[PDB]
RNA sequence: AUAACUCAAUUUGUAAAAAAGUUUUAGAGCUAGAAAUAGCAAGUUAAAAUAAGGCUAGUCCGUUAUCAACUUGAAAAAGUG
DNA sequence: CAATACCGTTTTTTACAAATTGAGTTAT
DNA sequence: AAACGGTATTG
């Protein structure tokens, strides 16, 4: 009767298992339903589903937003073009439609074929005049004659269609005509102060090097060169790093506290130098005024290099500069090639497939890809000298429209676009007009606070409109409400206080949030002095001292300031002992001291009359982050404030939410006393209650007025926890089979449910970790032993880049040859956590330079190592979290608690995710409640880590082969069933731990020995037994014969989840043309024949038709039966009418009663137990488990690791036994192969391959067994190595022999099977 | 197990922008040759598209999540061994 | 029909909220 | 980032 679930959750399966009393896994017989002889079949009780990964929302957010970016870019032309019309009508009014139709080809055109000027003469006679579109920019900027409409609007185009990007905030003016002096300005500023010191400027050209081909990085560097004694590093050369722009310490420069980086480009600067000059005072930032003066003009010098007072129109003027240069150093290297090396000359020039200038130009060929091909030609002829100089340079054979164009701000295009309309608007009265309209196209964007432009048929959409009516870049103030769309865009993702649930929580800055904040840590602060029983609570007059005299003037308190700037001058205590707060408050009055630098006035905060004011500037100021906004929601209180704090409050952001309301916080009234909480904060007689307390007092009304205020589908639920999709999708799945197995077993709950559920990029991030730290060092270790991206995901190496080639535990230099002979030592040692990140691994020479193995790292050690863990943890090559633990043996090290709390942490679930699991199967099991109205526990739900099962499986020898088949997920939830119930029918003291709904030293031994009732020697015995109730556990000498049996069982349960396919329509290759039915058009009217398109489009599902095709001059209609793939693009004409779509494909008299809807994985049984899964309308995939015997995964498993005392001896001696065990795999190997996956050829090859490598070590042929499974496994056919031979995919690549096989219909667990077979429809 | 605070690190979800890439056309190829082909010249730029499309017609929406079969249901889901 | 092999859009920036993990403080 | 279905090309 009675019965347990085991559950295994992962991301791409489910595994399940039901058990009874004696740890059994019952059988039963289920109907078979269909058309099939077959009418029941019997089933184990244990099983997996398997499915594809859940997959995030990230790629469909950067294709939607990229969508809308598209249509937008396409009104910023329309826009334009509709202020054009009139005028373009009357110069050439087929213009606007040549420039639609340009992509068609001509016997597609409706006009002439020449776009610009419809006609051939005129046309090549603009391309000879202006061979780039910069060409025409710079013209029309600079020149004053009147110009062709079409010239200006395809100048004014280009720069409103790729109008560069929108990171620098207001005007750009180029300033390039003083980097020649700008700098001899600031070698006299800083030449006044340092007097005894004077840096000779000797009129060295800092035009030229710091603003050269070469970086910036490196550009200081040769600057500092040509100063004689002048460290590069020094306050001149820190200086000049920044007028370049890099983050400086500043610390010894003036011998400060921490570290002062700045940065001219960031708006924290503005603000952050007076934080270093009310260090070092007013009388220094005329070196920083002199040092923003060429902050400017090496901000835009990459980009443009091209003196700015000879063209309005420096951007363009670059842009030739880099055409001519092309056009000189290509008929040079054309000339260099023929006089000697002209047997190439071809390559190089006419062969598009290989990377020279033909693949740079009309091949496939990137700038770098060109670059590295012909360097060796170039060198490998003499005159080639200064064409090399440049191509080191990335200067060499550049286009215009290239990757780093990235950096050019829209400001620049602006320039030009005013320019050429000042020009020509003195000719076009409507450009006059108009002007300002469209600078606007170029200027306007919308703000990210406002979000789609939409009329309520968005779910993305939140702005509100004053007017409804068309918004454009030109009434978008007047129709957009900026204020409630900015308001929303915050509102609409905030939390509501969890005790009061409509009140919304309170900006995390607000002063009444802090007060909030700081009392409640400072009523639970105790202190003891002179001759005082007991440490007692401050009091609420002591409170208001300690806020008013400390907490109102500095940032932090400390510890220190609370004893000597407190208890020692008022209190008048020499030494005084205080508990509750350790160094410093983590509370603090943050905003206070904020808002008294910005209104001088401290009576005005401290006023309560005004407390309302000064929570909504917060909330302004939290709300928005655009500083225009602000000013106008703040400009309501500039009665209340001069003209000169309204310029530093609009400055003064805030970002962050409470957790609380004001309601919770200082509104809500306990009945008796009429205090609010923050009142009870401030004062509580001699109880100074928590925050936490009050809420729970029964004595007072807070806790039921909460409860008053509080408020009430599965998949919403679900999708609605914090989690990846991915474990999400396994999270409802499990959900799904246990309501299945609850109706398998006859609606009967089970006892319990035991749950454990699993735990270029990466090379690119490490490479900026490893960049970012070395540069923040200062180390020449990379220029020492450079390193490519991808062998940084080696573990010793990157931990030695992280390390700075040192010892982490011994201030020694590693040998970068030896990391071999280097030991990768835990911090915290795995014998108490199971972390394998490099948060809790350091590389040394050997481990035992640590300390003692039974802690975390010597105080020895600490002491002298720490100043160096501080230097990588001040360049993010440590995190906080690695350097604490690094550090810990000088705050005590780890307490016998410490210890004991980890190996609990091994057995125990603590993860929020795999609680809420637990939750949930607990809600849906327990729904009763007795005649008192309590809930009824039918069902435990127990929560295990793998950590259990896997040394179950290790300690007793049931082994997991990964790769032999499925079942091991199914076996895992089996065991997770059996030591879930066994042990808490041993210890039911543990259902506190596991169960949903000298003492440290003890619960260590405890925990750590848990486990030790499943083993017979450590002297105890064969049955085991619960001591209070007398209860069967565990009969040691039969219950492991019965999991043996289980573990045996061929018949598994394993189901892949059938799915319809959804996502992009096809691969995004736009392909050239080709004749081909493969090609799908780009656009109702582009034929693919003539103007390329896509390939490789995704089956959807496949749809079984049976139907009549048309054959001969006769059209005889001949019967078919068949698949057909409905594509993503396809299946909703598919579905809006079956037959009309199957009938324009080719079909006539289609029997529509027999359309089946096959989604992919649909499963087939074909002869010989044989079965495929539908990969697609024409694939199938291996669809059969291979059930090898357990005296075979054992064997495979204890090979495969010969490195594994006197139970090793057993272990290697019964590989060596039983090494015919070889021969007897490869037979089961092939006995299946031969039936089920038919793979003639490949399987010779594994034959061959096994029978030539049988001298080989045993250990070695077993792991090359393991490799021969995916052979066998379920799934699409992919290639594996034997030994050395690579043995490719054997591919199905026809359905046909399904079209008469039988379609299985499996339930979710498998138990339910529908059976279909289709030789029985097709006429 | 749970709440607030502090510090660090993660993960999820949204919006606003940028630069390329690719595709077709445009940018008169020249000269010998009956042609097959052979010499030389040339190249850097632009337009337009960037899921087909959709009706709600917005400067919106169009790749996530959810899916055995049978009956019921627009669906969500429920009933069926 | 089978064996064979090739291919696959990419980079970057700004603004924000939430939950989570894990080292501290105070509590239910 | 592979993995593995689309595609062509080869007899």
């Amino acid at each position: 009767k009675k019965y347990s679930i085991g559950l295994a959750i992962g991301t791409n399966s489910v595994g399940w298992a039901v058990i009874t009393d004696e740890y059994k896994v019952p059988s039963k017989k289920f109907k078979v339903l269909g058309n099939t002889d077959r009418h029941s079949i019997k089933k184990n009780l244990i099983g997996a589903l398997l499915f594809d990964s859940g997959e995030t929302a990230e790629a469909t957010r950067l294709k939607r937003t990229a969508r809308r970016r598209y249509t937008r870019r396409k009104n910023r032309i329309l826009y334009l073009q509709e202020i054009f019309s009139n005028e373009m009508a009357k110069v050439d009014d087929s213009f606007f439609h040549r420039l639609e139709e340009s992509f068609l080809v001509e016997e597609d055109k409706k006009h002439e074929r020449h776009p610009i000027f419809g006609n051939i003469v005129d046309e090549v006679a603009y391309h000879e005049k202006y061979p780039t579109i910069y060409h025409l920019r710079k013209k029309l900027v600079d020149s004053t004659d009147k110009a062709d409409l079409r010239l200006i609007y395809l100048a004014l185009a280009h720069m409103i269609k790729f109008r560069g990007h929108f990171l620098i905030e207001g005007d750009l003016n180029p300033d390039n005509s003083d980097v020649d002096k700008l700098f001899i300005q600031l070698v006299q500023t800083y030449n006044q102060l340092f007097e005894e010191n004077p840096i000779n400027a000797s009129g060295v050209d800092a035009k030229a090097i710091l603003s050269a081909r070469l970086s910036k990085s490196r550009r200081l560097e040769n600057l500092i060169a040509q100063l004689p004694g002048e460290k590069k590093n020094g306050l001149f050369g820190n200086l000049i790093a920044l007028s370049l722009g890099l983050t400086p310490n500043f610390k010894s420069n003036f011998d400060l506290a921490e570290d002062t980086k700045l940065q001219l480009s960031k708006d924290t600067y503005d603000d952050d130098l007076d934080n270093l000059l009310a260090q070092i005072g007013d009388q220094y930032a005329d070196l920083f005024l002199a040092a923003k003066n060429l902050s400017d003009a090496i901000l835009l010098s990459d980009i443009l290099r091209v003196n700015t007072e000879i063209t309005k129109a420096p951007l363009s003027a670059s842009m030739i500069k880099l055409y001519d240069e092309h056009h000189q150093d290509l008929t040079l290297l054309k000339a260099l090639v023929r006089q000697q090396l002209p047997e190439k000359y071809k390559e190089i020039f006419f062969d598009q497939s290989k990377n020279g200038y033909a693949g740079y130009i009309d091949g496939g060929a990137s700038q770098e890809e060109f670059y590295k091909f012909i360097k060796p030609i170039l060198e490998k002829m003499d005159g080639t000298e200064e064409l090399l100089v440049k191509l080191n340079r990335e200067d060499l054979l550049r286009k215009q429209r290239t990757f780093d164009n990235g950096i050019i701000p829209h400001q620049i295009h602006l320039g030009e676009l005013h320019a050429i309309l000042r020009r020509q608007e003195d000719f076009y009265p409507f450009l006059k007009d108009n002007r300002e309209k469209i600078e606007k196209i170029l200027t306007f964007r919308i703000p990210y606070y406002v979000g789609p432009l939409a009329r309520g048929n968005s779910r993305f959409a939140w702005m509100t409109r004053k007017s409804e009516e068309t918004i454009t870049p030109w009434n978008f103030e007047k129709v957009v409400d900026k204020g409630a769309s900015a308001q929303s865009f915050i509102e609409r993702m905030t939390n509501f206080d969890k005790n009061l649930p409509n009140e919304k929580v309170l900006p995390k800055h607000s002063l009444l949030y802090e007060y909030f904040t700081v009392y409640n840590e400072l009523t639970k602060v105790k202190y003891v002095t002179e001759g005082m029983r007991k440490p007692a609570f401050l009091s609420g007059d002591q409170k208001k001292a300690i806020v008013d005299l400390l907490f109102k003037t500095n940032r932090k308190v400390t510890v220190k300031q609370l004893k000597e700037d407190y208890f020692k001058k008022i209190e008048e205590f020499d030494s005084v002992e205080i508990s509750g707060v350790e160094d410093r408050f983590n509370a603090s009055l943050g905003t206070y001291h904020d808002l008294l630098k910005i209104i001088k006035d401290k009576d005005f905060l401290d006023n309560e009359e005004n407390e309302d004011i000064l929570e909504d500037i917060v909330l302004t100021l939290t709300l928005f982050e655009d500083r225009e906004m602000i000013e106008e929601r703040l400009k309501t209180y500039a009665h209340l404030f001069d003209d000169k704090v309204m310029k530093q409050l609009k400055r003064r952001r805030y970002t962050g939410w409470g957790r609380l309301s004001r309601k919770l916080i200082n509104g809500i009234r306990d009945k008796q006393s009429g205090k609010t909480i923050l009142d009870f904060l401030k004062s509580d007689g001699f109880a100074n209650r928590n925050f936490i307390q009050l809420i729970h007092d029964d004595s007072l009304t807070f806790k039921e007025d909460i409860q008053k205020a509080q408020v009430s589908s599965l998949h919403e639920h679900i999708a609605n926890l914090a989690g990846s999709p991915a474990i999400k999708k396994g999270i409802l799945q499990t959900v799904k089979v246990v309501d299945e197995l609850v109706k398998v077993m006859g609606r009967h709950k089970p006892e319990n449910i035991v749950i454990e559920m699993a735990r270029q990029k990466n090379s690119r991030e490490r490479m900026k970790r490893i960049e970012e730290g070395i540069k923040e060092l200062g180390s020449q270790i990379l220029k020492e032993h450079p390193v490519e991206n991808t062998q940084l995901q080696n573990e010793k190496l990157y931990l030695y880049y992280l390390q700075n080639g040192r010892d982490m535990y011994v201030d020694q230099e590693l040998d970068i040859n030896r990391l071999s002979d280097y030991d990768v030592d835990a911090i915290v040692p795995q014998s108490f956590l199971k972390d394998d990140s490099i948060d809790n691994k350091v590389l040394t020479r050997s481990d035992k330079n640590r300390g003692k193995s039974d802690n975390v790292p010597s105080e020895e050690v600490v002491k002298k190592m720490k100043n160096y863990w501080r230097q990588l943890l001040n360049a993010k090559l440590i995190t906080q979290r690695k350097f604490d633990n690094l550090t810990k043996a000088e705050r005590g090290g780890l307490s016998e608690l410490d210890k004991a709390g980890f190996i609990k942490r091994q057995l125990v679930e603590t993860r929020q995710i795999t609680k809420h699991v637990a939750q949930i199967l607990d809600s849906r099991m327990n729904t009763k409640y007795d005649e008192n109205d309590k809930l009824i526990r039918e069902v435990k739900v127990i929560t295990l880590k793998s950590k259990l099962v896997s040394d179950f499986r290790k300690d007793f020898q049931f082994y997991k082969v990964r790769e032999i088949n499925n079942y091991h997920h199914a076996h895992d939830a089996y065991l997770n069933a059996v030591v879930g119930t066994a042990l808490i029918k041993k210890y039911p003291k543990l259902e506190s731990e596991f169960v949903y709904g000298g003492k440290a030293t003890a619960k260590y031994f405890f925990y750590s020995n848990i486990m030790n009732f499943f083993k017979t020697e450590i002297k105890r015995p064969l049955i085991e037994t619960n001591g209070e109730t007398g209860e069967i556990v565990w009969d040691k000498g039969r219950d492991f014969a019965t999991v043996r049996k289980v573990l045996s069982m061929p018949q598994v349960n394993i189901v892949k989840k059938t799915e319809v396919q959804t996502g992009g329509f096809s691969k995004e290759s736009i392909l050239p043309k080709r004749n081909s039915d493969k090609l799908i058009a780009r656009k109702k009217d582009w034929d693919p024949k003539k103007y390329g398109g896509f390939d490789s489009p995704t089956v959807a599902y496949s749809v079984l038709v049976v139907a009549k095709v048309e054959k001969g001059k006769s059209k005889k209609l001949k019967s078919v039966k068949e698949l057909l793939g409905i594509t993503i693009m396809e299946r909703s004409s598919f579905e809006k009418n079956p037959i009309d779509f199957l009938e324009a494909k080719g079909y006539k008299e289609v029997k529509k009663d027999l359309i089946i809807k096959l989604p992919k994985y649909s499963l087939f049984e074909l002869e010989n137990g044989r079965k495929r899964m539908l990969a697609s309308a024409g694939v199938l995939q291996k669809g059969n488990e291979l059930a090898l015997p357990s005296k075979y995964v054992n064997f495979l498993y204890l090979a495969s690791h010969y490195e594994k005392p006197e139970d090793n001896e057993q272990k290697q001696l019964f590989v060596e036994q039983h090494k015919h065990y070889l021969d007897e795999i490869i037979e089961q190997i092939s006995e299946f192969s031969k039936r089920v996956i038919l793979a003639d050829a490949n399987l010779d090859k594994v034959l061959s391959a096994y029978n030539k490598h049988r001298d080989k070590p045993i250990r070695e042929q077993a792991e090359n067994i393991i490799h021969l499974f995916t052979l066998t496994n379920l799934g699409a056919p992919a290639a594996f190595k034997y030994f050395d031979t690579t043995i490719d995919r054997k591919r199905y690549t026809s359905t046909k022999e399904v079209l008469d096989a039988t379609l299985i219909h499996q339930s979710i667990t498998g138990l339910y099977e529908t059976r279909i077979d289709l030789s029985q429809l097709g006429g």
